[PDB]
């Protein structure tokens, strides 16, 4: 079990102004950390985070948050549950800022709700240092859907953190599961980013803010455009039919033009994972996430992801029987025997 620990800056709030926090289960025999970013969507304007507050409102609260928390998949201290890091210090960062991890802005006289998901990461490793992060060798901040594209929209920032901090030995590195995006074409008739931003005061990484400029920021959430101006090492999962895309895309799992749109999609992001190095991308049709305790099972080219990250760290020190790029080229949903039932 991992335990619940409020932030002591209480100012650093969930949107309805409590505190955030984090749950940690520490591991003393080692130095590697693990930080996961859960998800969950997002609101962008008044009217909507008003109905997520009344239905979905662990999301933007900690008042209800529960004491303990039992880590499952990539958060599992079990080697059978988990053959990749069964034996590091583990970090379970519950999202309750509906921002998709990029805001910047507090409750104020003109602010019903806050949105501090940046702040909220920053403080959350400010506080770990003093726990023992202070000597670890690595920082895998790893996250699920809208927590997978807040890794890709903070991993940098961590390491800005702790090198101006004063820890340059810690080296920091990203695992994206789920949020990688194509801003494609609806099956049947991006605003929404665009909108949330400047509700949240949304902060992108800053080599990606200067490519695309003053009001464009919308750009930096997609894993596509974002992940070439990173400099931190970042592993990418995603399902080539994500389930969350085509809800994006208005579909819902077939005649001849749904046939070819959906074969367009796979092969769309397949295009965009070819120059990505470490990557595992299943041709399946799910939403299911790298905290689930059957994690292990699916396999490309034969190959499990724990096994692929294992592989990645290796290559962190190509390897011989040690794969890290695994794409699947097969253009169907369970075209792949091994996805998920
Ligand atoms: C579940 C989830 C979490 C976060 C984001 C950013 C998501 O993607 C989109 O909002 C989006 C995708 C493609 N085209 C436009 C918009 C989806
Ligand atoms: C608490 O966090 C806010 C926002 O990051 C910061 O401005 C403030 O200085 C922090 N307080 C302390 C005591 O560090």
């Amino acid at each position: 079990d991992l335990r619940l620990h409020l932030l002591l800056n209480t100012s650093v709030t969930c949107n309805d102004g409590s505190p955030a926090g984090y749950y940690l289960k520490e591991s003393r025999g080692s130095r590697r950390w693990l930080l996961f970013l859960e998800g969950g969507w997002y609101c962008f304007n008044r009217e909507n985070c008003d109905s997520r507050y009344d239905t979905m409102r662990r999301l933007m609260s900690s008042r209800d948050w529960p004491r303990t928390r039992t880590g499952t998949g990539i958060l599992s201290s079990q080697p059978e549950e988990n053959p990749y890091w069964w034996n590091a210090n583990m970090v379970f960062i519950p999202y309750c800022s509906s921002d998709v991890w990029s805001g910047a802005s507090s409750k104020s006289e003109k602010n019903e709700y806050a949105f501090m998901g940046a702040l909220i990461i920053q403080e959350v490793v400010r506080e770990l240092l003093g726990r023992g992060l202070s000597g670890a060798k690595v920082l895998l901040l790893a996250g699920s859907s809208a927590g997978g594209t807040g890794v890709l929209l903070n991993v940098d920032r961590v390491a800005e953190q702790l090198e101006k901090l004063g820890y340059p030995a810690i080296q920091v590195r990203g695992l994206a599961d789920s949020g990688w995006f194509l801003d494609n074409k609806q099956y049947r008739h991006t605003e929404a980013i665009r909108r949330g931003i400047r509700y949240w005061n949304g902060v992108v990484p800053e080599r990606c803010r200067r490519q695309f400029q003053e009001g464009e920021e919308w750009n930096c959430f997609f894993g596509y455009k974002v992940y070439p101006t990173l400099r931190s090492p970042v592993f990418v999962v995603q399902w080539l039919f994500d389930e969350a895309q085509l809800t994006v895309d208005n579909v819902h799992l077939v005649q001849e033009g749904l046939r070819l749109y959906i074969q367009n999609l796979g092969r769309e992001l397949r295009h965009t994972l070819k120059d990505v190095p470490a990557s595992f991308a299943p041709a399946c049709l799910s939403h299911e996430i790298i905290i689930r305790s059957h994690w292990t099972d699916v396999q490309v080219k034969g190959t499990s992801l724990p096994r692929a990250l294992h592989c990645w760290d290796r290559s962190l020190h190509p390897l011989k029987g040690c794969p890290v790029h695994l794409v699947d080229s097969c253009p169907w949903p369970h075209c792949n025997p091994s996805c998920p039932t």
